[PDB]
């Protein structure tokens, strides 16, 4: 699931994984 972007950034996104960057990682750091 995607989740409104990123509800697990690689979740699956069903890329599967990268879905959106860089936020995946952020909460490592910034949210984008």
């Amino acid at each position: 699931w995607k989740s409104q972007s990123f509800c697990t950034p690689g979740c699956v996104t069903g890329v599967l994984q990268x879905c959106f960057i860089q936020t995946a990682t952020c909460n490592c750091h910034i949210s984008k």
